[PDB]
DNA sequence: GATCTGGCCTGTCTTACACAGTGGTAGTACTCCACTGTCTGGCTGTACAAAAACCCTGCAG
């Protein structure tokens, strides 16, 4: 739990507030950019490296039989277990693209090989969805689950543009939540299907979920339509019958007022919730960290690492998991002029 | 310790971005001075005729 400010030795106009961070066999890739894929990597996704506080950004490359990808800005994310037949998985579904729009398309990625000078190759599949596919969204989440004992995908939240019909030139640019019903996807086949749940009578975006032996939790809980966080964090638990997903859910006493978290696996189930914002303009300072048994969420604190006034007063700021005890976060800076490496970075470890 | 190779640096070539706006100066194409004498067409006192659109009336249905 303690910070350190690094440097990007250069590229440091290509990182937007909304990206993603993905820790794969080894090294970190990192997902979305500012502006289309730049001659420099069409491939749209970078790797990461962390040297002496020097922040250094390597150009990174798919298969033939691979797909290419437009640099989602905010999409959700699933971490699917390395198993069969493909290990390991990583589902993301389906961010905003940099010309502004959406995409309902859902993505895998995978690792190829390497190196052969320690250089990665990946490899991206599109999944037809036969749905019942949830319309194109953002801020939602996926996530994994394995219930006996074959694994499915859990889909939830987000908010997305105006309803066709009320889509309004004045109103174009404003985003509603999207209505709360949940979607279960089989990676193969892509058979999308939709479920309703009478007690979650609300949608909500930012909501940081997690999922453990077939059971899920959401924590955070932000919403436009009554401006609040609710804290009270939501179960869900699901049985996978054939051909009955049977599905049910739980309310919870407490959880916590977090909005757009940075979560940190440091062990099998020990988790960190980084920080995000506490209210509409204050930011959250401290730190959390919860334990995940079948006994549920355990709760606790930890020292919140001292933010350099710098961070500590600046308006927003952001980041994603390195993973493993440490993360990386970000700060709008200013300038006059602008260096315009107008963000600070600050990686911070745990232990 | 020899070898190899992706990734990085230098140098390269290409597409953008401020330079308007303000005053003094000059050539130059377009317009009233005075002097003129003349003509048309509005003005004016009533009386005379000609159109116009209705309102009554009368015959017709
Ligand atoms: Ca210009």
């Amino acid at each position: 739990m303690s910070l350190q400010p690094l440097t990007a030795v250069n590229c440091g106009s290509l990182v937007q507030p909304g990206f993603s961070l993905l820790d794969l066999e080894g090294d970190v890739y990192l997902f979305g950019q500012k502006g289309w894929p730049k001659r420099s990597c069409p491939t749209g996704i970078f790797g990461v490296r962390i040297k002496k506080g020097e922040l250094k950004l390597r150009a990174i490359s798919f298969s033939n039989n691979s797909s290419y990808l437009p640099p989602l800005r905010c999409p959700a994310i699933a971490h699917f277990e390395a198993q069969d037949g493909k290990p390991e998985c990583y589902l993301i579904h389906g961010g905003r693209t940099p010309n502004n729009e959406l995409s309902s398309s859902l993505y895998m990625l995978s690792v190829d090989s390497r190196g052969c000078n320690r250089k990665v190759t990946l490899r991206c599949e599109e999944k037809e969805l036969v749905g019942d596919v949830p319309s194109a969204r953002y801020g939602h989440t996926l996530s994994v689950i394995n219930s006996r004992g074959k694994t499915a995908c859990v889909l939830f939240g987000g908010r997305s543009y105006m309803p066709p019909t009320e889509r309004t030139t004045q109103n174009w640019n404003s985003v509603v939540d999207c209505p709360p019903q949940v979607y279960l996807i089989d990676l193969e086949f892509g058979c999308c299907t939709a479920h309703t749940l009478p007690e979650l009578t609300d949608g909500q975006s930012f909501h940081v979920a997690l999922a453990r032996q077939d059971c899920v939790y959401f924590l955070g809980g932000h919403i436009l339509s009554s401006d609040c966080r609710p804290s009270r964090l939501i179960r869900l638990h699901v049985e996978l019958l054939l051909g009955s997903p049977v599905l049910t859910c739980t309310i919870l006493h407490e959880g916590l007022t977090i909005t757009s978290a940075i979560a940190s696996p440091i062990g099998y189930h020990e988790y960190i919730i980084f920080g995000g914002y506490q209210s509409e303009t204050q930011k959250r300072m401290e730190c959390t960290y919860v334990g995940l048994d079948d006994v549920g969420v355990h709760m606790e604190s930890r020292e919140p690492p001292q933010w350099t006034s710098e961070i500590s007063h600046s308006r927003t700021w952001f980041g994603g998991s390195l993973g493993k005890g440490t993360a990386l976060v970000a700060i709008p800076s200013e300038g006059n002029p602008t260096p315009p490496e107008a963000y600070h970075f600050y990686q911070v470890s745990f232990q």
